[PDB]
């Protein structure tokens, strides 16, 4: 209990209390405040009382979390274990195959190299998601029908051997979501979690979302069908492929997620497929082909079903044919989680939108308001003290045009000249990256790091690290996952914050409006209006600004916000300027 830093001592004692009361606590503490110490204290406290403690954390931070939690002597009496279900592991074979015919050389290399971390934990889905953002995880996850000699399969078996029913179960958000959905469908986790601690809860929602996303990928399926039932199964898939195109042109864009009612052209083939794929003999099938037919049938069924929304990728737009089916409402699934939860402490650096307003996060995770509790935030002054906010900005309104691209690249070149070290330059579009890359790369080589669909966020991260260690002054056109969850703190030199130049300049080229393409946020925006478009945008803005200051004691860091609309004095940019007035 005594581990926690002094400033987090109050937020602990409330959160431990209310969770004992049965409330769902929203504990927001900024990055670099020793949150893991608090997590350890709460988990041990609820474990010594004897009721089941489950701490769900992104598996990337599970290492430091166990390193914090085993320093409590009570978590040695009462056992600590790690529930590592197959939802944590991809299929190396299927993932490598998907990487090849989608030309993600980074992902293919990582699989070939052994799936090493970015027993030892390999083939991790979170690492693969660092490597490939749009991974169709549902059809690339380790299943029960995968070969015993498949490396990920046998690593999972080796860990299932070491699993002992214990007091504190450490968990990934994906394991939690998969367990909850499995419980949902009846009518390796405790069927009633008495105490729940969710680190990095801002991601938990997406986890649940991914667990309900079923994807039918027709090319590996057709090649797996390679026997009795060949023409019917292959031609059912062929028809399903040919009907996927009469909505890939009918749609005003390929990207709007339509229900099954809007596009009935897919209804027959689906049915056909579901039976033809089911007609094939399982005696006469290799163990690994069972997985690709099972997952395909499950996706096709979850298409022709009560509550699901669809999207298509076929023909000239997308070389890899793929039908996606996701639920737009996660109310039943998250309420099944919460009804099986006595108390819960949602912990993250970003739970609130302004002050202690947990309303949007409340609605995201479908917490019942009678249980919610918004404890006050904990943001020490050093989150803004070393930072120096500047004024200059690309006067051209960001409209994804060559004029804006050239002028913004001019401004970024100036920043690069004054830059004393690593520079992050966050964009909101692949196109914004393409343009800025082309115009800004004439002046910068061996310094420019351009994020791309081919060049993963992880590859650019490692290139930033290495170009820093050698003495180059690197600029990174960051994108997507660069706003959230890339740690740009120099990992050497921990014992002195000193003058860390790995991230000296952060550069917001554009306000992150509409970066959330999830179905759930689409429903929310439909119901509640533009105000939560703005709330989500300011949420992403907070997270992007959170890249810079990672721990107490840093110096000479510079914030740059190049958006024209922020200084144009309009009304909607008000909550952004409000978080900007907190600087300099």
């Amino acid at each position: 209990e005594g581990a926690v830093r002094e400033v987090l001592r109050p937020l602990l004692k409330q959160a431990a209390e209310k969770t004992a009361a049965g409330k769902i606590v929203f504990a927001e503490a900024a990055t670099g405040t020793g949150k893991g110490r608090m997590i350890a204290s709460l988990a041990a406290a609820a474990a010594i009382k004897g009721d089941t403690v489950v701490v769900s954390a992104p598996l990337a931070v599970t290492w430091q979390l166990v390193n914090d939690m085993k320093d409590i002597p009570e978590v040695r009496r009462v056992g600590l274990t790690l529930s590592l279900g197959r939802p944590n592991f991809i299929s190396p074979q299927r993932t490598l195959e998907w990487a090849i015919d989608n030309e993600r050389a980074d992902l293919a290399a990582w699989i070939e190299g052994g799936g090493k971390p970015l027993h030892e934990l390999c083939w991790l889905l979170e690492d693969a998601l660092l490597l490939a953002e749009d991974l169709p995880a549902d059809s690339l996850l380790l299943t029960s029908e995968d070969p015993a000699d498949c490396p990920a399969q046998q690593l999972y078996v080796a860990m299932r051997s070491n699993y002992t029913e214990a007091g504190i179960i450490l968990c990934s958000h994906f394991m939690l979501a998969a367990h909850t959905r499995m419980m949902q469908m009846r009518g390796s986790l405790p069927h009633f979690i008495d105490t729940l601690i969710v680190d990095e809860a801002h991601l938990l929602e997406q986890a649940f979302a991914s667990v309900y996303t079923h994807t039918l990928r027709l090319r590996p399926l057709m090649r797996t069908i390679e026997s009795r039932g060949r023409k019917p199964a292959l031609d059912a898939l062929k028809e399903l492929f040919t009907q996927m195109q009469v909505a890939s042109a009918r749609s005003t864009n390929t990207s709007l997620n339509v229900p099954l009612s809007d596009v009935p052209e897919l209804i027959p083939a689906l049915k056909d497929t579901v039976k033809t794929l089911g007609a094939l003999p399982t005696k006469g099938m290799s163990r690994d082909a069972r997985s690709v037919i099972r997952i395909a049938t499950r996706a096709a069924n979850d298409a022709l079903s009560g509550h699901s929304r669809l999207r298509i990728e076929v023909t000239p737009v997308h070389s890899y044919p793929m039908l996606l089916s996701g639920r737009s409402n996660l109310q039943r699934a998250l309420l099944g989680l919460w009804n099986a939860t006595g108390g819960a402490t949602l912990v993250s650096a970003t739970l609130f939108t302004t002050g202690d307003n947990g309303s949007l996060t409340r609605w995201k995770l479908e917490v019942p308001t009678e249980r919610a509790a918004f404890l006050p935030p904990v943001h020490p002054a050093w989150t803004t003290a070393p930072v120096l906010l500047h004024k200059e900005f690309c006067a051209h309104e960001p409209d994804d045009s060559p004029e804006w691209a050239t002028e913004c690249a001019q401004t970024i070149q100036g920043v690069a000249s004054t830059a004393q070290g690593g520079t992050l330059v966050l964009c909101t579009s692949y196109q914004n990256t393409e343009l800025l890359a082309g115009r800004l790369g004439a002046a910068l080589g061996d310094r420019l790091i351009v994020q791309s669909k081919t060049s993963s966020a992880a590859t650019c991260l490692a290139q930033f690290k290495a170009k820093h260690k050698a003495g180059i002054r690197p600029v990174w056109l960051g994108l997507g996952a660069a706003w959230t969850g890339i740690d740009l703190s120099d990992h050497s030199l921990p014992d002195n914050p000193e003058l860390d130049r790995l991230l000296s300049d952060l550069v917001i080229t554009r306000i992150p409006v509409g970066q959330n393409r999830s179905l759930t946020h689409e429903r929310r925006t439909a119901i509640g209006g533009f105000r939560i478009i703005s709330q989500e945008a300011a949420w992403h803005f907070r997270q992007g600004l959170g890249r810079l200051v990672r721990r107490p004691g840093v110096t000479h860091k510079n914030l740059w916000v190049l958006d024209a609309r922020i200084y144009g004095g309009a009304a909607w940019v008000a909550p952004f300027r409000q978080i900007l007035d907190r600087y300099k």
